[PDB]
């Protein structure tokens, strides 16, 4: 598709480059955007902070979750890689999909994404790494940042089912949040970004010295990024609150 590239750099012209903006304009941004680039899936929005952290030391360890205002229409539906003890207490639990390498080769060799989020132990990544170029580009590859890989399979798919979105900062500082679909309603993606900011922001470990929050950007899973300002973003959320 010699067209694919050409609607990359006209969505990046969109983007002035070492301008750092409002959530109300990065939106704006992310909307504009995906009018040019008019994929043919639901583009899901990606919150990235680096976090001055070190969370080799429990006191700086970045972990939490929190249940974003808005959310795709309920049920969510889950799929669980497993095997053995983990597979029946994922059932058990209310996963959809639970599965092991023919579920994974399922997905991979009929091209079958229809579920909302994917939970893998951590026995079955190596396992998983495969489908990281078909889930990868659609939010979907299981990862430590959203919590999604863990023995902990009950809770984790309870939280998915709720809409309670987790976070854990990885060993560069660096948190990732989904926030949405690219479909929503822009106030909504508004407010959803506010409260997953506010949250890490609540987050912040004892150990956490200095300037916490070194950079924040937010994204299309297939999009360039928009850099946030982050000393007006703390502002209007501290503005709405105390």
């Amino acid at each position: 598709m010699a067209r694919r590239g050409k609607k990359y750099i006209e969505a990046s012209k969109l983007v002035d480059r070492n301008k750092r903006y409002t959530l109300e304009e990065a939106v704006d941004l992310l909307k504009k955007m995906e009018e040019v680039l008019q994929r043919r899936f639901d583009e899901t929005v990606e919150l990235a902070m680096r976090l001055n952290v070190d969370p080799r030391y429990a006191d700086q360890m970045v972990r939490g979750s929190v249940v974003l205002p808005h959310g795709l229409g309920k049920p969510i539906k889950v799929v669980v890689f497993a095997e053995g003890e983990y597979a029946k207490k994922a059932e058990e639990a209310g996963a959809d999909y639970v599965g092991g390498d023919e579920l994974i080769n399922k997905i991979l060799k009929e091209e079958w994404t229809d579920f909302d989020v994917a939970i893998a132990t951590p026995e079955m990544m190596p396992k998983v790494a495969k489908l990281g170029r078909i889930l990868g580009p659609r939010g979907l590859m299981p990862s430590p940042k959203t919590g999604t890989v863990t023995t902990n399979v009950e809770q984790a798919i309870k939280d998915a089912k709720r809409g309670r979105v987790e976070f854990k900062v990885d060993k560069a500082g660096n948190v990732h949040m989904p926030v949405g679909k690219i479909s929503f309603e822009k106030e909504k993606l508004i407010d959803n970004l506010y409260a997953a900011i506010d949250a890490v922001v609540r987050a912040k470990p004892p150990g956490a010295k200095g300037q916490y929050i070194k950079n924040m950007a937010v994204s299309l899973t297939m999009s360039p990024s928009v850099k946030l300002d982050i000393n007006e973003v703390l502002k209007k959320l501290q503005e709405k609150a105390a």
